[PDB]
């Protein structure tokens, strides 16, 4: 079945060099085995414990800002007291209404909303109680006008200087999207009385009277110093059940028992909100609500029988059907593919809608952004669904605030406004003047699946809930309709609710979290937790971080897990980062690791790439050197103003906002491993060539092989390769290793590795860069076996290598790991390490070299 062991050519200079270093080091030296039936392992090989603890508390203060956590002195509000400050921004607020006429038209918009009612006795609830929780329906404006009212509240009663509000949204889009509305809304631009904090961008509010909204991951990375300068705190979109939300109501609930005079709020849509009445103490329900219409829901069955619809050519649901329905309405349905969705029947649906004669937006729901690219590329195909009749707006993610503010924007009578939007505008968002929806009852969820490494970005059937909230979006305005894509049988067999994330996903950087905000052990605390986490998602957790000694034997957050700890990635490229420094390459790795947590930033359309963008991968067959050298690119053609960037990022076809939010975060990531005491030169921009000799290079793509580990596989023929799993699987079509057409590659080596193994309806790796197998052994394995002249490299593929040098390779990465500790411990140790030291590391660059295993990329053969 599987393929023979490949043959390594390696240098007896090389071979001997490896062995001397061993010795040199004086490494322990697995020796091989007398006979070839025992395969020999070559793999080689504290702080008192805590209880339990409590985030501190303060309120607010005059001669202190709390988004910057420090102190004010050089301005006038650092003796300033907090009369003066209260009535100066009274008048200042009471001045601005009375002259801004547009103000004034705003305000009498808000008067109008649902809320607005309610406002007195949420103030009243929120002065009597340390925690309430305000519920009502998605459009009554619980997240942009309740903020407001307790900010509003401290203004008007010469108290200003006495309010800090914190607001946390699930989503990074929230965050900002809210503080620009209600910055809009008090006439004003972000950083005045509001601001907005997510991961790698941030625009701070005013020190006094003022309001935050982030991300949840922000405001846990800043409670180590505690919750300082805060009168307020609300927990928005509860009902989500956001796993750092979740993680975020047992920290603050530990927080109201030990200082009561703070506030909490918890905002909800219309769900049973009992769980977490119960979870604070039994705290008090505030009720909202407004105008409501009758909202008529139709299923498959009736969407195909008013629509006449016919398709080409668990159970299925699809066969299922009432015999109070046409012949050709159970034939059409049953061709239908559950597991996809009938784009042919949502433009009859559009074009069923016009007959009705009723004019309102169209709000389809879908679970991704390529099945809106789909649906969108579909539509425009046609010539009906053009300017003049239609305005088809997508509302993802992954598009600029430019875009996702058009779907709020009114449209010319005649048009008709279609918004194919994910989940986003289920219940964070009310898109006005909507009429109809139309429904996939899908949703998106990443399933990760630690055994196999495997992710998985599913489409899978949405909760009754769901369904009945988006049901519940067509009728703000006026008598709506629903058009349920699911068979009425299938509706029976959805869940109530969805599964919430904590039952459902990776808790390591919830436990660095625990870990450093001394909050004491990992499974304790999570136990505490309103749904706690299953088991084995807690030990594999507690696993992960031991294997990276995060953690020491006795679950103590050790001097490299801190550093893991502070900085906002995954744990693993954290490390690959710290390994970046030691070898002089950390800005490299900190762009690979930037670069992580944001879209590709090519616009391949999702194509195979075209001439241009395959050029930027050089001759190392690797996506991430691509990465790197556009990065290199962008910067050159950026210092020619913004203008020459502009050109040369959609001459390049490039995403210009994706290069310029990663280059933020890159610059942020070395800022916290300067702070950590990493010196600034091992931390500097070095131009690179990825066509010739470069080492620098070399080392990046040996650390990358850390850093996506254990993302290992074979190439066997065209796009076919075996993962470490023993099954096979392809190469993405986005990758530069991707064969373009029909002339196959010619790989100097079969191995790579990549950023994701993702499920589809085979398994795909993207984000592909080739490593030699030198490189496989050093950093991307963790077992290896040899019986004398075969190695065995975690019993998936195998390798015909020395012994010795195999051992050498594998106590290097052992040789590594103990300097890594040795380095947490104190990092400044880089500047000026020992000979023995360097003398490793040097090994380590000469192996990471393509001609270490006889590999020449100028020589395309
Ligand atoms: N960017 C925006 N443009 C136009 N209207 C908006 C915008 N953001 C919010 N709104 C409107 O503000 C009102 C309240 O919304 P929101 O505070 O999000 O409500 P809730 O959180 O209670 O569901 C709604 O009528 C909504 O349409
Ligand atoms: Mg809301």
């Amino acid at each position: 079945e599987t393929v023979e062991p490949y043959k390594v050519n390696l240098s007896q200079d090389l071979e001997h060099q490896l062995q001397n270093v061993i010795q040199e080091l004086n490494l322990e030296i697995v020796p091989p085995p007398e006979d070839p039936f025992l395969p020999v392992v070559l793999n080689l090989g504290s702080q008192r414990q805590n209880q339990i603890g409590v985030v501190p508390w303060s309120p607010p203060q005059s001669n202190w800002n709390p988004w910057t956590s420090s102190n004010i002195d050089e301005g006038p509000l650092a003796y300033a007291t907090p009369e003066q400050i209260s009535m100066d921004l009274k008048n200042e607020l009471m001045y601005q209404l009375e002259q801004d006429h547009d103000l004034q038209a705003i305000l009498q918009e808000r008067e109008l909303l649902p809320v607005k009612k309610f406002e007195s006795e949420i103030l009243e609830a929120i002065s009597q109680n340390s925690v309430i929780i305000i519920r009502g329906a998605t459009g009554c404006g619980k997240t942009t006008q309740v903020p407001q009212f307790i900010l509003d509240d401290f203004i008007q009663n010469d108290r200003a200087a006495e309010c800090n509000i914190v607001v946390t949204q699930p989503r990074r889009i929230s965050a900002v999207s809210v503080a620009e509305r209600v910055a809009y809304e008090r006439g004003e631009e972000p950083g005045k009385s509001c601001g907005y904090s997510v991961r790698f961008e941030s625009v701070l509010p005013r020190p006094h009277a003022s309001i935050m909204f982030c991300t949840v991951g922000v405001l846990l990375r800043k409670l180590e110093a505690g919750i300082r300068g805060i009168s307020h705190v609300i927990v928005d979109e509860i009902h989500e059940r956001d796993i750092n939300t979740d993680f975020l109501l047992v920290v603050l609930r530990d927080v109201v028992q030990a200082y009561p005079e703070v506030r909490i709020v918890l905002m909800s849509a219309t769900i049973d909100t009992s769980m977490f009445c119960e979870y604070f103490f039994n705290c008090p329900i505030i009720e909202v609500y407004g105008r409501t219409y009758p909202v008529q829901e139709y299923f498959l069955e009736d969407c195909i029988q008013m629509t006449h619809f016919v398709p080409p050519p668990d159970a299925n649901c699809n066969l299922i059907c009432g015999d109070e329905y046409g012949p050709e309405t159970r034939m059409s349905m049953a061709q239908l593919n559950e597991k996809e969705t009938p784009f042919e029947l949502i433009e009859a649906l559009l074009k069923y809608i016009e007959t009705l004669n009723v004019p309102g937006a169209v709000l389809v729901f879908l679970p991704g952004w390529n099945l809106i690219y789909t649906m969108q590329k579909h539509l425009e195909m046609n010539p009906h669904f053009g300017s003049h009749r239609y305005q088809i707006l997508p509302l993802h993610s992954q598009i600029p605030r430019e875009e996702q503010r058009k779907v709020f924007d009114p449209v010319p009578s005649g048009v008709t406004k279609v918004i194919l939007s994910t989940n986003i505008a289920e219940t964070s968002i009310t898109i006005n003047d909507v009429v109809y929806v139309i429904d996939s009852c899908k949703q998106k969820v990443k399933l990760f699946t630690a055994h196999n490494n495997m992710t998985n970005y599913a489409t899978v059937w949405a909760s009754k809930t769901n369904l009945e909230q988006r049901k519940g979006r067509a009728g703000r305005v006026r008598p709506g309709f629903c058009f349920h894509l699911c068979s009425r049988a299938r509706f029976e067999r959805l869940e109530t609710h969805m599964t919430p994330e904590m039952f459902r996903t990776p808790l390591h950087e919830i436990a660095l979290s625990i870990k450093l905000l001394r909050l004491g052990g990992i499974g304790q605390f999570l136990a505490k937790a309103i749904e706690p986490p299953p088991l084995d998602a807690v030990i594999e957790a507690e696993h992960t971080l031991r294997e990276l000694d995060a953690l020491d034997a006795n679950d103590e957050l050790t001097p490299l897990g801190r550093i893991l700890a502070k900085l906002p990635i995954e744990p693993r490229f954290g490390k690959m980062m710290i390994m970046g420094c030691i070898f002089y390459v950390g800005d490299a790795v900190c762009t690979i690791s930037a670069a992580t947590c944001f879209p590709e930033p090519f616009i391949s359309e999702g194509k195979r790439l075209g001439y241009v963008h395959r050029n930027f991968a050089g001759n190392r067959f690797s996506d991430h050197v691509a990465l790197l050298s556009v990065f290199q690119a962008w910067d050159d053609a950026r210092m020619g103003g913004e203008e020459a960037e502009i050109r040369f990022c959609e001459h390049k076809r490039l995403n210009m906002a994706t290069l310029r939010m990663t280059w933020e975060a890159k610059v942020q990531l070395k800022e916290i491993l300067i702070n950590s005491g990493f010196p600034e030169d091992c931390l500097l921009t070095q131009v690179f060539t990825n066509t010739g000799p470069d080492n620098n290079l070399d080392v990046v793509i040996s650390l990358l092989a850390f850093g996506v580990y254990p993302n290992v596989c074979y190439h066997k023929e065209k796009r076919k390769i075996l993962t470490t799993e023993g099954r096979n699987a392809l190469i993405h079509k986005s990758s530069v290793n991707c064969p373009f057409s029909s002339q196959d590659m010619k790989y100097p080596s079969p191995f790579f590795v990549f950023g994701e193994k993702i499920r589809t309806r085979a398994i795909s790796a993207k984000g592909m860069t080739l490593v030699t197998p030198l490189q496989l052994l050093l950093f991307a394995s963790k077992k290896v076996q040899s019986d004398g002249q075969i190695v065995l490299v975690d019993d998936w593929i195998r390798l015909q290598i020395s012994h010795e040098a195999a051992a050498c390779i594998t106590a290097l990465r052992a040789a590594m790991e103990a300097l890594v500790v040795e380095v947490t411990k104190q990092p400044n140790i880089i500047s000026q390490l020992d000979p023995v030291n360097e003398h490793m590391l040097n090994m380590i660059r000469q192996i990471s070299r393509p001609s270490a295993a006889g590999i020449n990329l100028m020589i395309d053969y």
